[PDB]
C-alpha cells in the first residue's frame, strides 16, 4: 500500500481493496479499542458494511474481551451536516450498552458529508475521540478526507460550525469508484481541477488531455484508465497534505485550497442541496477566474482554459446551465443575494472579503487569499 | 504589576484586585487584537458589570482605526444554560451581526464555570476556532474552572459529555467580583479549593482546616490567607494542565469525588449545585477506598470535618440537599447507571481517583474499581 504523511503522521494509506483485506486488521492493531463504531449513510451501508461486519469479527478472533462494532445509517446528502443530525448520532452513542466512551474509535465510512459530520461528531464527544476516514467518494479521496476540517451547516450556510481534527488513519480505496454515480464521479472532479489550477500548469495539462478518456470510461469500470485515474488522484491528495502540513489551521497558505469557494459558498448555501458542492465550486472558479481577470492579475487566455476544462468534464460553468435549472424550481441567486452571502466567508479579515486570485493556471497571485473590495466583487456575480 | 502565573508555556493567567477596572481592556486590545470582541456573560451578572467595561473598552480603543466593535450577549443564568440549544442560540446571533463576526473574534466569557464553559465551547467550534479569555466571577472559576481549557455543555443523560479542550489566550482574575457573589456560591467554590488540596498538599488542606472559621465569617459578614488558597489552587492546576493537557493521566487526579459526585449531579441539578454534588461525591470516594483498604478510617473522618466545616454537605441526606429536591432522590441503580458515562471510564471498566492519604492518591492517574465494590458506598 501507498503511503502518504500529513502532520508528522503517516495517516494516508492507498491501495484497491484496503476495505476488503486491510481496514479491519489495521483498525484492530493501530487503534486498538474495545469499541468501534461506523457511520455511514442509507445508501452506501447495505452495500458494503456486510463485509467488513465479516472482516472484524475475523480480526477480533483473537482479542479477549471481544471488542464490539455499531452501525450508524445515517440520510444521504448534505441535508446530514446539521446539528440535529450531530446531536442524534451523538445521542445514539451515549445510549449504547455500555455508553461508547473516550476509548471509541469511530470510522466515517462514506463521501464528504459523512466525513464533515463524523469526524465533527469524534471532535467533541467526550472532548474528543479518535477517529479515521474510509473516503468512498471521488471527492473525498481527492480533498475532504485528508486534512482535518470538520464541520456542519446552519440556515445561514456552509460550514459555520466546526473544528480541525486529524484522524488517526485515512484509507483511499479506489474500488470504491465502481459503483459511485457518474454525476457524483463529475462532482469530485471539480475539487481535483481546483487542486492543479493552484499548484501546477502540467498537472492541469495532464487533466486537460486526459478529459475526454475519463468520461467515456465513467460514462459507459476503470480497468483501461486505471493509470491516469490513480495519478490524477495521488496528485490531488499529495498537494492538498502538502499544503496542510505548512498551514493546519489556515493562518495563510491553506487560504488557496478554497480557491472557487468564495463565491462557490456563496452560490451553494442557496442551492443546496438540489446542486452539489463540486458543482457549485466550478462556477465559483469560472466567476472568481474572471474577477482576477477584471483586476488585471490573470489573462484572458486562461480564463477560458479553466472554463473549457470544467465544461470538458462535464460540470457547469454558469448559474444558468440547463441541467442546473431542471432541478432548482426557480431558485434566485441574485447579486445581493451572494454578497450577503459571502459576508460569512471564513476566510474574511473582519469586514474585508478575501478571495483566492490566480495570476496564471498553476500560480497564485500570492501565498494566501487577498483583499477584494466590494464593488470589484459585484461585477462578475 | 499584577501577579503572572504560567500554563502550557506562556503567562496565560493573570491576577490582582480590579484587572475587570483598570486592565482588561487595554490588555484585550493591545494582546487579543481584533475587530470584534464578544462578551458573554448571564443576567444577574452583566447589569452589575458590563456597564463600566463598555466605557473602557471605548476608552482603550480610542487610538485604534478602524474601531473596534464590543457586542454582548447576557445569557440566562446556571445549569440550564449549558445546553445545545443555547450554544446553538449564542452562535446563531454571532453569525446575524451585521457583519458577521468571523475569524478574528474575541470571545469573553465573563462569569462563573456555567458561563465559562458554554463561551469556551462555543469558541472553540465558531468557524472552526477563534480565540477567547476568561474573566472569572466566582470562586469555583478562579480556582478552577476558568484555568486549563476543558469546556462542555451537558445532555439530558449527563455532565459534561459534549465539549472540547480549548485554552484561552488569557485568564483575567480579579477577586473584586468576590464582593458581590452569594455566600451559598463562595461555599460552593470551597469544594474545588478543598478537593485540590487532599489531593496533593496536606499542608494546604491543614491551611484550610485552621482558617475556616475565619473565612466563614468574613463572606457572611484575611485578603492574604484568601489570596494565597486561591493562588495554590490555580498554581495546583496549572502544573496538571501544563503536564497532561489531554488528560493521558495526571489529569485524572483534579476529578477526584468527581466519579461519584457526576453522576449525583446529573441527578441533582438543577437544584444542587456542582461544588455540592462534589462535596459528597468526595466523602463517598473516599469511604471506597477506605473500604478498598488503600485510605485510613481517620482520614475519611478529616475530610468529612473539613467538608462540614465550610459548610458543604456530606451526604445525600443532608437537611438542605432534601428540602430542595423534596421529589427526587439518588437511587443506587441510577447512580452506577450514570457513572457508566463518566468519560474517565477505559471502555467498561469504571475509573474513580483513590486516596492513599490526606495529600497522597494511591497513583497519579484514576485507578479501575469494580462495580460491585463502587456499590457499597453509593446509598444515601
Ligand atoms: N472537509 C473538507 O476538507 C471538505 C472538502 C471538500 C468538500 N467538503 C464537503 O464535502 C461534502 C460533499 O461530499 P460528497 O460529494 O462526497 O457527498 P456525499 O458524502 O453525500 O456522497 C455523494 C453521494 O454518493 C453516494 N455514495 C457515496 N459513496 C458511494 C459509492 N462508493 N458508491 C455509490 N454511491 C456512493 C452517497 O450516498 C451520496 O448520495 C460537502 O458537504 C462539502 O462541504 C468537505
Ligand atoms: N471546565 C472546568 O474545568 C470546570 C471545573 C469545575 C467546575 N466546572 C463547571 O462549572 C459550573 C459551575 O460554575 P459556577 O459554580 O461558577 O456557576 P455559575 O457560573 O452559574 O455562577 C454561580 C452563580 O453566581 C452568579 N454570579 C457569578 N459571579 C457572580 C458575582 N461576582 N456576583 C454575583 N453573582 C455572581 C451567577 O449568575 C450564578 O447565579 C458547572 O457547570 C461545572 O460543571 C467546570
Ligand atoms: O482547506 C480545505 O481543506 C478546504 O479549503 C476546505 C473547504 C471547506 P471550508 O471553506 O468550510 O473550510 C473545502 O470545501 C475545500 O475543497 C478544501
Ligand atoms: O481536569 C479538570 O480540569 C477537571 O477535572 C474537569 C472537571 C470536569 P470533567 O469531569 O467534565 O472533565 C471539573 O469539574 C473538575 O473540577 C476539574
Ligand atoms: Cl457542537
Ligand atoms: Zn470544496
Ligand atoms: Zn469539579
Amino acid at each position: 500500500p501507498t503511503k502518504i504523511s500529513i502532520l508528522g503522521r503517516e495517516s494516508i494509506i492507498a491501495d484497491f481493496g484496503l476495505w476488503r483485506n486491510y481496514v479491519a486488521k489495521d483498525l484492530i492493531s493501530d487503534c486498538s479499542s474495545t469499541t468501534y463504531v461506523l457511520v455511514t449513510d442509507t445508501n452506501i451501508g447495505s452495500i458494503y458494511t456486510p463485509s467488513f461486519e465479516e472482516a472484524f469479527r475475523k480480526r477480533a478472533a483473537e482479542i479477549t474481551p471481544s471488542p464490539r462494532l455499531l452501525i450508524y445509517n445515517r440520510p444521504p446528502g448534505e441535508v446530514s451536516k446539521s446539528r440535529q443530525t450531530k446531536a442524534d448520532i451523538e445521542d445514539w452513542m451515549l445510549s449504547q450498552n455500555p455508553p461508547c466512551g473516550r476509548d471509541t474509535v469511530v470510522i466515517a465510512l462514506g463521501g464528504g458529508v459523512i466525513g464533515d459530520l463524523t469526524g465533527f461528531v469524534a471532535s467533541t464527544y467526550m472532548r474528543g475521540v479518535r477517529y479515521v476516514q474510509v473516503p468512498t467518494t471521488l471527492l473525498a479521496m481527492v480533498d475532504s478526507s485528508i486534512g482535518g476540517k470538520t464541520a456542519i451547516d446552519t440556515p445561514l450556510g456552509k460550514n459555520l460550525i466546526g473544528a480541525i481534527w486529524q484522524p488517526t488513519k485515512i484509507y483511499i480505496d479506489l474500488e470504491f469508484l465502481e459503483t459511485l454515480p457518474v454525476r457524483e464521479f463529475i462532482n469530485g472532479m471539480a475539487e481535483v481541477i481546483k487542486t492543479a489550477a493552484i499548484s501546477s500548469e502540467e498537472e492541469f495539462t495532464a487533466l486537460e488531455e486526459n478529459a475526454e478518456t475519463i468520461l467515456k470510461a465513467v460514462r459507459r469500470r476503470f480497468e483501461g484508465t486505471e493509470e491516469i485515474l490513480k495519478a490524477r488522484i495521488l496528485a490531488s491528495a499529495r498537494h492538498k497534505a502538502y499544503v496542510v502540513s505548512a498551514d493546519e489551521r489556515e493562518g495563510g497558505l491553506r487560504n488557496l485550497l478554497n480557491w472557487g469557494h468564495s463565491i462557490g459558498h456563496a452560490i451553494e448555501a442557496i442551492l443546496t442541496p438540489q446542486i452539489l458542492h463540486g458543482e457549485c465550486v466550478a462556477i465559483g472558479m469560472v466567476k472568481e477566474a474572471e474577477l482576477a481577470r477584471h483586476l488585471g492579475i490573470l489573462k484572458g487566455v486562461a480564463v477560458s482554459r479553466i472554463v473549457k476544462c470544467l465544461a470538458a468534464y462535464g460540470l457547469p460553468t454558469s448559474l444558468k446551465d440547463a441541467r442546473i435549472r431542471k432541478l432548482t424550481a426557480g431558485k434566485h441567486c441574485s447579486v445581493d443575494q451572494l454578497m450577503f452571502n459571502m459576508a460569512l466567508d471564513k476566510k474574511n479579515d473582519g469586514p474585508k472579503k478575501k478571495i483566492v486570485l490566480l495570476s496564471a493556471i498553476g500560480t497564485p497571485y500570492e501565498t494566501r487569499a487577498s483583499v477584494v473590495a466590494n464593488e470589484d466583487i459585484r461585477v462578475v456575480l
